[PDB]
């Protein structure tokens, strides 16, 4: 099943589908690995003097960055066409939590499990600013949170709308922003009142 | 390590962070599982007379819909608080391929590995329209698909810009749309004039 493989025994697939590696997101992944370890084993292929990654290059890099010496892995015996299919499937067959689901998750850790916002940040590997801003979404009214949750309003839109003094005025402005589909800049000019 | 657990011995976590389950995405996941199996074991906790899911409810639902009788799983002995942390980490510590990376992946399966576009849809579990539309992005000029890659141009913005007949004017609208952050509808009106 799941081996613990030395990181030095594993090398990247130079032809893998991901070419861009966001350093800020790699940093968060590394922080989460320090807190929780790697939760899902990477997929590798025997190759050369060791193994070649099929899927899981970020996990491998982040583990290296955190100073871990091994990474959980599943060894797959596959053709390289199938290995490439696996790399696409692993990344493309996912559904993220929406921003309200994320924020309510942080809220449960604080309210129910009695973590501080600091502890949530450390335990999940997310920046303090990300945890704090998600929680602030939950001060919005239901209708407005619904528009954030379904994507009618973006993070940036929600940012600006938190400045509106009156909640009723806040909903109507939010509904226009989503309904007419205004830019974030137009929203902020609107919020100035 | 990884167990094959019977699906009927696994039940969901009613307090898990995800509350919305897109049916189309579950369908796609199920088709990918029919083609490839479950690639990443789900995380479960001993609970009642079976197991509770920590992370992986979609894989579990899709496996049932695919007709599997078992699912790969890792049994974790954790507190309730740690299990909820793991559920959040599993979903929030990810980075998607950008639209161009996705499109070039389909193109490699076709050009290098000699799959048909039909087979790409089957083997990766994506709708035929999704594969076709992604591939159509690669007709855009470098500078434009770079803006698609980094999110300067949305999917709808790219769709409209494919209607521009001349590449020099396509690039100039692309910069104008991305720099001014015009709406999709506005971008469409520009394209028709051109
Ligand atoms: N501490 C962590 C954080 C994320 N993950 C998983 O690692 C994967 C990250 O996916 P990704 O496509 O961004 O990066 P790769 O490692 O696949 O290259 C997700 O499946 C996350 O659930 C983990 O196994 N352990
Ligand atoms: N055939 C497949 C397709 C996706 N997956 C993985 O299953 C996970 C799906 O993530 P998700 O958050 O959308 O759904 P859950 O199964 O975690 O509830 C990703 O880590 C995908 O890489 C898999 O293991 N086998
Ligand atoms: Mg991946
Ligand atoms: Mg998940």
């Amino acid at each position: 099943g799941v081996l613990k493989l030395p990181i030095e025994s594993i090398h990247r697939d130079k032809d893998q589908p991901r070419t861009y590696f966001d350093e800020e997101k790699l940093k968060e992944l590394s922080e989460s690995i320090k807190a929780q370890g790697v939760l899902q084993p990477i997929l590798v292929r025997k190759d050369g003097d060791g193994y070649r990654i099929i899927a899981g290059e970020r996990r491998w890099r982040a583990s290296q960055a955190a100073g871990l010496k091994e990474v959980p892995a599943i060894v797959r015996d596959v053709t390289e066409v199938q290995a490439f299919e696996l790399a696409l499937v692993e990344n493309l067959q996912r559904a993220d939590l929406n921003p309200i689901e994320e924020a309510e998750g942080y809220k449960r850790l604080v309210d129910e499990f009695k973590l501080t916002q600091e502890q949530v940040s450390v335990r999940v590997g997310k920046e303090r600013s990300t945890v704090a801003n998600a929680l602030r979404l939950l001060a919005l009214p239901t209708d407005v949170k619904g528009m954030v949750a379904d994507g009618s309003l973006s993070m940036g839109h929600a940012r600006a709308l938190l400045g509106v003094p009156r909640l009723p005025e806040l909903q109507n402005l939010a509904k226009q922003v989503a309904d007419k589909k205004l830019s974030v800049r137009d929203t902020e000019r609107l919020v100035q009142q």
